[PDB]
């Protein structure tokens, strides 16, 4: 039905998350490529020449983004959002959604600067993460004081398109910011030294990498289809004076599970200052 | 459009591993519930139970195991196995395929047992994990010195239906045990703890377990659909000056990666005296 | 059991606590239990007396008296022990091992030289039954009849929960329930510091950290759920539970109660590797 | 407390397990306990259902029919509680918030915009009373009655451990036993991964475990003898105890349960400084 | 042979402090114990009935105390001595010496309030801790703006009878408190590990319980009695490559003595909390 409907999008920024989400988007089948225009003061980078590779229309000009869209996604780093909200904020219409993505910025600051111009902007503030690229993204939304109950449904129906995807209070987001939005990063760091266990104990490296990714990909798969708590499934996984257990242990003896609490709570924090800086 | 007809399936043993393949077995289609049958001591299992209700034939004696089956995967503790062939030793036939998944034991120590009753016993030795429960495992094998060509091929086929199969030699089959057999429990441990941050910063539990297991699942999926390095993913996370790259710092500031490296080693080496011990 | 008569060779810890539990739960007066030891101005051996127990410097006595003998002195005194009594077994007998690590077949060895098939059973319990609420697992012997079995399961679950359990299960219960007594007591003394330093009185601090386990102790026992959902029902968002499980888990809380439990039972089977 | 009718206010963890002790112990009948939350679909709603507990979606329902009505709603959501039925107390109520850290002088603040007098009551809990042994200290407020505190001890002493304190002792009480349970829950799952790690069924571990803190936390309740003493008891001269507590002393196994009353403490009242 | 046959002593609290320096003056027998009267609002506290069987006079208005008493001390809270002054200032008379125990109180804070209700109250700060009891205290006083110099002579006579007793400068005496006022609970919790040490090594808990004990008391009374540093005394039991040298080294791998400079800092720091707040 999204398909139909002929959406036009834009994206304030042409870097990894407009790439990642425009190719999910494309992937999903619910935009054509070349319905999504992106734009950013930089061409000379890779994700830039992948978008146009793709077929999304690029632009060093903000306002065109703006005119084309219907739906604008702001995809610019946090301190550039009210700079972008004072060059364009004339030109946002009656019809637009603006969804912001930035880490941290508030949708009471995105309405302060649109209500200047146009007196009921659209906002609708997100957190997502780059695994939309292959549709399993994690999604939060938080519809603003403007947005209309079919917009916050019609934002749900997009993003649940490259993956999870619900709406949440907008205090919530800090928090998901270091959870599933810095969430990818965390995984990834894990399978780089889980492969370089695997080398160590003799595995070619190029297995390793395999093996452990589906690994993690499997018992993420069944925490998401169980309603078992994971301490259950990873007592099916624990035998008795076996192998598991003992590996357990050593996690444990370097306190893993409080570097994973740390790293959460660090992402939050520094979210909330990259607010507060702007 | 993969179907085994002619093929009848037993497990000795059934409990958490039994259940897991005939689980995902008869989901994939591959095999009829009622093709497959499994053997226990003790029908006041859970896993029994469950097995039951699924259709798998199920008797308390191993030997009907035997005498209905045509592959034959073992399914007991390492310490078990040796008495589970003493006991059914004098009933392998020609027809069977007998597929040890039993962490740490060797084909050798395996067909030294079955060969002192009949010679060339068909033997395979694998390695697997819960998730092809859903359908997502990692699994290897190794075929031994009277297995044939077609029936490392026909193995490869069955366990390819429910998650990545690849053939191994065996010395690298307790480094795999490490990796991808233990691998689940540290995910399910990484994924309690990443809850818990979340929790801390003020998401609902049920919440946070959804948006940490779903940022596992697509980070996962990034890197086994990629051509490029964990860590040119993790980069495309690790936005200057940002929340994601103030995380990876405390994660790096406990050791991060050198306690999943540890956890590998730990697992690896204890598969080695699950038999060592044997 | 109601013309049962029962005996411990020692009259220490154990044997108070074991029959202080006994008479609590009604199962055995105290006029059917007698107790040895060599030292009759010991604290045990008082409190024995007061509770109607009779007491006895001689091992001998103690074995003659008894139906059900429990072995409650130090594991190297085991050995001791079995040489000086082993003659006088006399297969009414049920010889009732409670040594942290001695093997029922280093027992049955020793006492098989007098009389060919002694009725053994390895048992390994905690201080705990004197509130009648231990927690117990035995093992039976090669001649313990299965009427042994059931009679000591019907005994020890008079004072808390117990369970048969194959022998080599049971070094590693020592390191846990036999043991854990102690973690929970270091913890609470830990747990009450806590409280007074934030401002509680020591007294209402211990009743509090004491009440809090045992309360949630047996929300477990009662429980189907994994103690992680029943820690996630205490732990609100950003509230003040999940902060402190923080602080737990930098310190390597979790590792540091696996390493108790591990460094017990390897002491126990250093203990019978040592005696053997 | 034949005719006394029990309100809550929020119908979540805490108020399931009140009112599942509550009626295990006979005080209350299910039908005189009405509760209300904005989520009927709720899985605790559905419990309370079970039970023979009143339920509403509207919190001014719960007020007329209570005489007793708890606050059992996170703490800062209190204060939009009592906006929304502050006009509706009624002189015959008593208010018992059991939310954490938020004061009795920001209770009595709120409510006193409406009616002069209100009778409020401070406590905290935890949820081991759903097993009726539950951990509970109250404090009373400026126009609680004397018969009003009494009624409160009286109905929470049916469900554990029940102590009148000073209002400024709460805080601390909130980092030890009402957070406790969850420090034990930590502790018995590591203690149980200890007994899979030297063998042992997960069952049994567990169950062993919880019975070995269970039986331990009643012994001390029931002690004049510091936890030192009985853990003396325990650990016997070169033992597998004495070896399993050097290796939690090495940890700093005592002072990360200091550091947990602390921090949980600590952030109770930021909790408060926060909300005021 | 001392004895104050016209000194009359009151204890404002009947608590450990309290019971502590009774049973010290009475077994000094510098004092007849119906001579002392303490005064506190509870009488079922394990300390009132011990004052009780010495034969002090108890009572709990704390009214009867000050009108009984010429050497008043202050035996309560440090938050509780305010309370205690506003309820008898009225009764300060000439004759008083108030004797303050309480950590981290002032002199300056208890003149400026009893100088409300008369001029040139008689104040004198003390430090002391409970081995008073054994007679073995160690004690320091500083004299207020009003007290005369018999007044100081007599309190160090009074305190030298159960202890050690200097005066010094009053702003030493938060620091005191970190050593040797806490001092004993260092020494408790040092005998206690101590005990479990010698216990873990096969010795029964009693005689490890006195011997190290006994050692400390040793040691203590060598220094004390020795004109030499605590290294030369150290090197005396340091026999080359022997016993106590490997422990030695043991003690300073985890910083033993850093710890025993923290306690005496976080002590000296948190009694000057328990006046800055005041
Ligand atoms: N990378 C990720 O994993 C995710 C990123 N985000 C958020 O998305 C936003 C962008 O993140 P990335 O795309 O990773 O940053 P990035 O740095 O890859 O791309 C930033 C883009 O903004 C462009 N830009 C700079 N100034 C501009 C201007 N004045 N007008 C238009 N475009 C301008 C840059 O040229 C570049 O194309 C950030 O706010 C980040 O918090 C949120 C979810 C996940
Ligand atoms: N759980 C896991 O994550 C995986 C386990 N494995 C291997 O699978 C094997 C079994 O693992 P789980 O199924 O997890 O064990 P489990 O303990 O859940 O099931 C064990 C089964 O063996 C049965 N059994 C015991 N004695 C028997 C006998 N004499 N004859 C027949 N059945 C008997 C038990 O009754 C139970 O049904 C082990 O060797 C383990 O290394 C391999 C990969 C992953
Ligand atoms: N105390 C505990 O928490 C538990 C201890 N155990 C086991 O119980 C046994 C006793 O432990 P406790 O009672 O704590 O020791 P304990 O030292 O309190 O009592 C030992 C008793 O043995 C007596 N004894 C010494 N030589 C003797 C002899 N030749 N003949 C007779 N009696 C003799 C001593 O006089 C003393 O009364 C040990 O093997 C210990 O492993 C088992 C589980 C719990
Ligand atoms: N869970 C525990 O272990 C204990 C919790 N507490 C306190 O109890 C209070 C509740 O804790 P839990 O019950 O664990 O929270 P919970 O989240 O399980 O229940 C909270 C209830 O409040 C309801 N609620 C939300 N907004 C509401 C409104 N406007 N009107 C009425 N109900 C509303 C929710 O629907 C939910 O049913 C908190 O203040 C906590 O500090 C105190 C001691 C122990
Ligand atoms: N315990 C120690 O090791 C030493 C304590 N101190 C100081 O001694 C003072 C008391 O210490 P402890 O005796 O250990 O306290 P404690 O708590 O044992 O005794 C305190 C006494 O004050 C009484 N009290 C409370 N309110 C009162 C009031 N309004 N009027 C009269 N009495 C009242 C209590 O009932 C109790 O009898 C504190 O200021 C402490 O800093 C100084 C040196 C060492
Ligand atoms: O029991 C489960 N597993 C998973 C792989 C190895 C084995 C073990 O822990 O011994
Ligand atoms: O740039 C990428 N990300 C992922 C989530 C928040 C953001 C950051 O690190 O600031
Ligand atoms: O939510 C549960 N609890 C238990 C006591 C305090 C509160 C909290 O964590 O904030
Ligand atoms: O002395 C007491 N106990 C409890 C169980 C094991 C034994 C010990 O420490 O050796
Ligand atoms: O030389 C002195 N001492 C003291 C006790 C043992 C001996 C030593 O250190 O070897």
């Amino acid at each position: 039905n999204l398909y139909f409907q002929s959406m036009s999008v834009g994206f304030i920024g042409a870097g990894q998350l407009a790439f990642a989400l425009a190719k999910g988007f494309t992937a999903a089948g619910v935009l054509a490529a070349h319905k999504i225009m992106a734009s950013s003061p930089d061409m000379d980078l890779a994700t830039v020449s992948a978008l146009r590779k793709m077929g999304v229309k690029l632009t060093p000009h903000n306002k065109e983004t703006v005119q084309h869209s219907d739906v604008l996604f702001l995809a610019v780093k946090p301190h550039i959002i009210p700079f972008i909200l004072d060059e364009i904020g004339a030109d946002i219409e009656d019809r637009h959604i603006v969804v912001s993505c930035a880490a941290g910025v508030t949708i009471s600051s995105i309405e302060k600067k649109l209500s200047a111009f146009r007196p009921a902007p659209r906002v609708i503030r997100c957190m997502t993460n780059t695994p939309v690229v292959v549709r399993e993204g994690a999604t939060v939304y938080a519809t603003g004081t403007h947005a209309q109950v079919e917009d916050g449904r019609l934002m749900e129906q997009l993003l649940s398109s490259v993956g999870f995807c619900t709406e949440v209070e907008e205090d919530l987001i800090d928090a998901v910011t270091g959870l599933s939005g810095s969430g990818p990063a965390y995984a990834f760091t894990a399978l780089d030294a889980l492969a370089d266990g695997g080398v160590k104990m003799g595995l070619p490296r190029r297995l390793a990498v395999r093996l452990g990714a589906q690994a993690l990909l499997g018992a993420a798969k069944m925490l998401l289809h169980s309603e078992q708590h994971p301490g259950q499934l990873k007592d099916n996984v624990s035998s008795p004076g076996g192998a598991t257990i003992h590996a357990l242990h050593v996690l444990e003896s370097g306190g893993f599970r409080s570097l994973l609490i740390n790293a959460v709570e660090a992402s939050c924090i520094r979210t909330r200052e990259l607010q507060s800086m702007a």
